[PDB]
């Protein structure tokens, strides 16, 4: 899409050389914001064929609160295979903090139910927030939360959401992250009987990897196709009762899928 | 400043009439970003006089891990009076989280020290985060964090920082928040022997209170003056050894102040 391609070109223009946690090399900028009005369509990248398959399972996996990748193995999702121990555990990563943030005094906070209740009872609150950044349990996680903080906002009957992502692999991860949270907004809006508003994406270290130039340029050479439309074919009675087959997409006619060496 | 007046202009031209926790009423937008190059000048509003005094004492009060306003009283700083109890306590707010985030098992985490070592030993790190949003203790705070979590970034020997502000009182709060965090960058950069880069301000619910509109129209009718220069007379032993006598602002010739009620 336009905002995505424009970000890639900005990294090429303003990016600085910055070695990463392994020495692969990136072109990096710090501080970026994008806005996706979900009324115009679902923000699924079209300059390369993407798939919601692993995005849906991981989101549902997040919402269940289980940080064991068992569910992903049963459904043939592999994005977490190289980070888990033998048990298949990742620590108190996203799912755990979303549903059971542990307190000092031995309690647990279900942030998802709090947000949903806030959106229903007090949609004007400026405190409708979910944070995966549990400073006290970062050392127990196989990976520090990347998309670690998002907030909801209601106005004119439209539900908006802003995400803060401390680190962004532009070519590989960003199309995945955008689609993931746009899905969450649609799911949250449906359970709150609201319309969808804007998805705001905010990034910290936003970077292209040195070995993604050929794939970047190939994608830049292509014109964005019309955005597709999300089709929820079934309305669950709970935000935690969604099923993989509930989600379809129409009018998604992308360019040939682009493949790079993964993470 | 240009960026500040532009945002104030943006709220008036696109804000939504929202009611708020205080029953005052606000014009509100959601999702905004600003950048301040700190080598250009210190970002202290000029279209209305702002008193750096209270700002400095507040930041030095944060970096001590203290949440009692007793220190703020010693220097006639009253910005946190309407929210403290008789003993001047606000609860586990910004300071408590910065210096001693309480874990579930019982330990405490010093985020200021943590970041200072990350910046010195691993400046390429993309997870240099301080967070004040402690979901496990929000119910104990007299007011949820507004400047809720920020990220540091190092490139080309320059130190940058991005803040996420879930809620922003554009007229009263934002000028303090900007100056406050820009001051922290100058201090972090000094202790890490780095130059100052950008302060990136990101906002969630960004709004103007209904009883501030007349003051806003007055301020918008003024032109920003050249930014002043911050001077730090000394190099303290650490980030926590700063004194109010170490800072001095040079070239700050603002328009006359504009008084307005606090909500
Ligand atoms: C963001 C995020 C979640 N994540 C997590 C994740 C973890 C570490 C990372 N590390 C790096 N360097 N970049 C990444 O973006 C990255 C992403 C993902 C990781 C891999 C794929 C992936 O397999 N991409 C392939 C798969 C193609 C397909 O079959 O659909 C691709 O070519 O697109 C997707 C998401
Ligand atoms: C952000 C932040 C810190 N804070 C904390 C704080 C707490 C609750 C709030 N509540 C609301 N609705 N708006 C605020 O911005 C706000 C700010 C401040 C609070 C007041 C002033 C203030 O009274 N400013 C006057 C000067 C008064 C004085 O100190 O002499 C001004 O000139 O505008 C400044 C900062
Ligand atoms: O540092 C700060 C402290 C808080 N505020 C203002 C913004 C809000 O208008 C107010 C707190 O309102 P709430 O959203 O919590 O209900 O204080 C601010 O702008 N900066
Ligand atoms: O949701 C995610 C998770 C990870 N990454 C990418 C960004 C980084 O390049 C890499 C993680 O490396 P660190 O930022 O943690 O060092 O994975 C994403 O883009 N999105």
């Amino acid at each position: 899409m336009k905002q995505y391609l424009e970000l890639m070109q900005k990294v090429l223009d303003e990016g600085t050389q910055k070695n990463d946690r392994t020495g692969t090399g990136t072109l990096s900028i710090f501080g970026h914001q994008m806005r996706f009005n979900l009324q115009d369509g679902f923000p699924l990248v079209t300059t390369k064929r993407c798939h919601l398959r692993s995005i849906i399972h991981e989101l549902l996996w997040f919402l269940q609160g289980d940080t064991n990748i068992a569910y992903l193995h049963e459904n043939n999702v592999t994005i977490w295979d190289e980070w888990a121990d033998e048990n298949g555990d990742l620590g108190p990563v996203y799912g755990k903090q979303w549903r059971a943030w542990p307190t000092p005094d031995g309690r647990h906070i279900d942030q998802i139910t709090t947000v949903l209740n806030q959106l229903k009872n007090d949609p004007d609150s400026r405190r409708i927030i979910v944070s995966a950044w549990n400073v006290g349990e970062l050392d127990k996680m196989a990976l520090a939360p990347c998309h670690a903080f998002f907030q909801f906002y209601v106005a004119d009957g439209k539900l908006s959401c802003q995400l803060y992502q401390r680190s962004c692999d532009v070519f590989l991860g960003l199309p995945f992250n955008i689609a993931s949270y746009a899905l969450l907004v649609h799911m949250m809006a449906q359970q709150c009987d609201l319309e969808v508003g804007d998805f705001v994406w905010t990034g910290g270290d936003t970077h292209l990897y040195s070995n993604h130039m050929d794939q970047t340029h190939l994608q830049l050479s292509r014109e964005p196709r019309p955005l597709p439309k999300l089709i929820i074919k079934r309305k669950p009675e709970s935000i935690f009762d969604y099923r993989f087959e509930d989600f379809e997409i129409e009018g998604y006619d992308p360019h040939p899928g682009i493949k790079a060496p993964v993470a």
